[PDB]
């Protein structure tokens, strides 16, 4: 029984290019496994190179707006998540405007002064490798000046529950961090992701200083390596990784609990909290080969999964197997399509 904008979101509205992609596209453009890139300019072409490939999917993404909408999806009450970014005055927008809708999900999108595209991520899907390229575009363009605006402010203020991908740091940090602010300001509860190595790589200061006001920090094995790397950790990276996330001081330097949860693929996922000396493995659902479609975006799904329950005073345990329930039914879908909400179960 949560309140209308009882979860917030703020990120980059984006949309996917899902391809079959050929095998020399990976080292023509050095993509790796599972990991994702900023487009520099010497990926710039990649975009109308897979346009020339037939039976492309476009879908509505963006690693923020995957999760609060899920979340949305989820609980089934109309208005509960809403959602902030920017988008370009073009179809894709409105595209991803109108998903939103679909969905029950209170926007806000700012949109960028023409001729400034909607963001896009180009999807290379194969059988030895899955990559990711993305051209931010309009999503760069979301400034505080837009978040500060009383009717979208009120949105942040009614909140009580907060979801930011780390991948905003590189649009927008002024606005995730005056809002990471307010959150721990008002004791609420602050979920933020690692999303992608890169930025415990190059954004170290910015992921550390928002892990500060953070009261939920969720990250995968991939994550946790590059994050322990930087910071000087160079034996049990993973374990050594969740115990100093979990151990760092609080921005006013007040003594809370930070849960911190490191998943691990089809390996067991780590758990622990400020309080607590132990790290604890979670078993999770085992699949075979011919069961998986698309494993894209299971992650920003398990956030959405633990979130809904977590919220709603399902205890850790329970909230991790919604999670996991989550990410297994993206993990069969292609892309991140929320289809009938009956057929969830
Ligand atoms: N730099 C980024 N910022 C926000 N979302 C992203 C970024 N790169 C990939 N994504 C999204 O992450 C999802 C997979 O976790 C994809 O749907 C994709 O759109
Ligand atoms: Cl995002």
């Amino acid at each position: 029984d949560l309140s209308e904008g009882y979860v917030f979101g703020m990120g980059n509205p984006l949309l996917d290019i899902i391809v079959d992609a050929d095998d020399f596209m990976y080292r023509k453009y050095n993509l790796k496994k599972d990991n994702i890139v900023l487009a520099e300019e010497k990926h710039m072409t990649i975009y109308d190179e897979i346009q020339k490939k037939k039976k492309l999917n476009y879908i509505a993404g963006g690693a923020t707006l995957n999760t609060v909408k899920m979340i949305q999806w989820i609980i089934q009450k109309p208005f509960v998540c809403s959602y902030v970014g920017c988008i370009g005055a073009d179809i894709q927008g409105k595209y991803i405007k109108n998903d939103c809708s679909a969905l029950d999900l209170v926007t806000e999108f700012q949109i960028a002064e023409e001729p400034l595209m909607t963001g896009k991520v180009a999807v290379l899907v194969s059988e030895k490798l899955r990559s990711m390229v993305t051209y931010l575009g309009a999503a760069c363009d979301l400034s505080l000046a837009h978040i500060e605006q009383p009717h979208v402010w009120s949105l942040v203020e009614k909140a009580q529950v907060y979801y930011i991908a780390g991948f905003v740091i590189n649009t927008c940090y002024e606005g995730m961090l005056k809002i990471a602010k307010h959150s721990l300001e008002n004791e609420k509860l602050f979920c933020f992701n690692l999303s992608a190595p890169f930025l415990s790589q190059f954004n170290t200061k910015e992921v550390d200083e928002m892990i500060s006001y953070s009261n939920i920090v969720f990250g995968n094995e991939s994550e946790a390596e590059a994050y322990g790397e930087v910071h000087g950790l160079l034996e049990d990276t993973v374990h050594a990784t969740a115990r100093y996330i979990a151990d760092l001081p609080f921005a006013d330097g007040k003594k809370r609990k930070r849960l911190v949860i490191i998943t691990r693929g089809k390996n067991p996922l780590l758990y622990t909290d400020s309080s607590d000396s132990e790290i604890h493995q979670f078993m999770v659902e085992q699949f075979k080969d011919d069961q998986i479609i698309d494993t894209n975006g299971a992650g920003d799904a398990f956030a959405a999964g633990f979130i809904a329950d977590y919220i709603r005073g399902k205890p850790m345990i329970t909230s991790l197997h919604a999670a996991v329930k989550a990410a297994a039914y993206i993990i069969c879908r292609s892309g991140f399509s929320l289809g009938s909400r009956d057929s969830y179960s």
